[PDB]
């Protein structure tokens, strides 16, 4: 039957607000200690805050450095943290690109490495980097968005390649549309017809989304790595 | 956090031996109904056990009639049976093949089918085919077991398309080398070389199949449709 | 500069009109000696018919016999012969299910089995599978059709992983909508809006999916295994 | 019979030397007008060379301007430049990861935005991108190459769900082990038992990746959008 409860150290990037916060939330009533990284505005609930700047790799170990001494080594990684910055391709900047793929890829990439260190050395991680609909979908005026989130598997799968006979896995959950993630903009794409791509017929919750999480951070997910977890409804079905 | 628990009435096809029967153990000890089907040799443990031939419809219908006297209409379908019967291509027979595919694939749909003329007018069903690593990664000598297991994800796709609207999800679990269905030849094929192919370096237990299907079984994955959950240790990964 | 053309002995199965006479007229247009299968419609232009049921396995030895006396063995097999048949899950029927599975998914290992034994020998093969958009994307109301395309993509990734190494591949090209397989009901339905899901706003032709085939049967493919070739205007992306 | 070709302006980036080299001359002998992008070693043969570092964005808009004043807007991009530079997880630097991202990942995206204003104009662009089978299947210590090679699919599927609809395609050709890209680390990998991962049993030739390559860029790709063809001897397979 169910395995035994572990608590595992938590840590959850931009888990102050929106899809980030409802999985820290969930984790922490599974019984995990979960810490968050913010940029400023400060951690929820009582929950232990960081603030990190995941485009800086010195202020990405300063905020592991200061986890570790909370609560101990990062057992479980969600990497959450992400910008959104759409545009028609020929209406991208570099800047609008890179800002995209230094936060959301290369920002998923140190947090990582940060936590590969001692996850190696314990034979055990849990590294879930939230990825979305749009890495093997592509939504359009997502080129920098899409590239990221595809990134992440390539990334989780070659981590997975490496380490898995280590205990260490790297899984993404590709989240679909989300009701705390929805702007003006997505609201309209929604009226406009979106949902007819939604075989569900409606967005999900981000407490949908911290169900999965709560899955790959438990003992019923020690066999599963580089996978792609959709959490979006049936949106993304293809190949 | 954690939503309240929900006793479902749960059918587990093949459910008396290796995967099936641990899958069974799981959602039982979860706290669901779970009735399994098997071709004569008996039920496990307290479980209601009917005698099915999935190759026949008319038995699928008189199988299903049968948990509904007992237990209520089927929320959780696991199409968990089917055979294996490898050869190279040159050797594969006909019958063979159709063997194959009429128990594994046409016997999927006979289930889901069966199932979902409650599962449609109650809004909620949860089918959850037990799918294989080789559906999209290609076990040489299996051209009749992967395009069964194949199959199950496009079928899964078409369902989750139509009825997912209505509550209605249909998903893959595909595992990989699992420790209750190594054979002989499974076994020296390991001893030979396919562990370099598992970044887990081992094969995988049927509980951690059974953990994926109660999370699928479970209040957690109400926004999952058309999703292929690999629990493989990373063998399947590609594209 | 480019490479030598060679003249392939060619098979396309059910190639007397649409998909399969366009791939028929294409694959004869490049300089291959193309026979096509049918069921009393005969072969078009000046093309060798034979006159074989894919669902009878004594046809199709018959048919490649009669094949290989005219033109020598089968070098380049393209299994086409197969037809959608939808209906919603609860209406489906057993004979519904099978007789797109037996033609379609079944049809196609009975053709790429007989094949076999020669293209190893001589090692060389294509063995190339007509999918569809369906096996992966899931349209709704094709639970069989859908499980018999994505079927075809598990049977090739097995055949290759045997034979590539004989110099014998199997690949699929996946169409979307295409223009001669457009019937009343499909054309209501793009005009409803299925458009919508198709990137280029345009359903293709025959003649682009013969492309793809001609690519794949030609000199230019010969490191290509496993794939599949969407034809489908990016209706099919995802995951 | 088949189609007319059309002789389209080129622009393959780091076409000097290997895969890059096989594609420029094989575009070149196909009867396109083919520009290469190289950092000072040249172009090959008689073809027009521009000096660009595509980690430059205004290089990138000068290279473009200067093919566009020699051979006019540029009608096929194919994205070549970028390598390598592989660790270890706990072993790559933030240096090693970005730089990798920044030539393969956002040098691609670089050409492809500066291309796609005039390309959405004339109603006809092929974004060709080359990818990696490392990109799906997660080679280990490349954290950073199947990062980056996985973001082309992203961003690949995002252009083409945006611009399919001018005739604006973005598709990955996904290179496995290749000749003229094996290393003497490499060759010592598929020495120690790398050559079982591919069911081929052979490296493919850098001509082979450029045949997929020319099927991409000729008239016979026109419904072709978001998909990845991989040239990588069945290497790849799975999901």
């Amino acid at each position: 039957g169910r395995p035994a409860f572990v608590s595992r150290s938590v840590l959850v990037t931009g888990g102050n607000r929106g899809i980030g916060l409802a999985i820290a939330r969930r984790l922490a009533a599974d019984g995990h200690k979960v810490a968050v990284t913010h940029r400023g505005s400060g951690a929820p609930d009582d929950l232990f805050g960081v603030q990190c700047d995941v485009t800086d790799s010195a202020a990405v170990d300063r905020a592991f450095k200061e986890v570790e001494e909370h609560q101990g080594p990062v057992e479980v990684l969600v990497a959450n943290a992400g910008i959104s910055k759409d545009a028609f391709l020929m209406r991208m900047t570099e800047e609008r690109f890179e800002e995209v793929i230094n936060t959301n890829l290369t920002g998923a990439f140190r947090c990582a490495q940060r936590a590969s260190r001692t996850m190696q050395r314990k034979r055990f991680g849990r590294i879930i980097f939230i990825g979305s609909v749009s890495g093997m979908w592509g939504i359009g005026n997502q080129a920098n968005y899409a590239a990221a989130k595809a990134g992440l598997i390539g990334m989780a799968r070659s981590i997975s390649r490496e380490l898995a006979k280590a205990g260490v896995t790297a899984n993404v959950v590709a989240p679909g549309y989300i009701d705390t993630e929805m702007t003006r903009a997505l609201d309209e794409r929604i009226q406009a017809g979106a949902l007819d791509f939604i075989p569900a017929k409606r967005v999900g919750t981000a407490e949908e989304v911290a169900g999965a999480v709560s899955f790959l951070a438990s003992e019923d997910a020690s066999y599963i790595a580089g996978a792609v977890i959709p959490v979006d409804g049936g949106m993304g079905m293809g190949h």
